[PDB]
């Protein structure tokens, strides 16, 4: 569950 800015857009951390 990568919620980083580099990993992608707004994700459900």
């Amino acid at each position: 569950i990568c919620c980083n800015p580099a990993c992608g857009p707004n994700y459900g951390c």
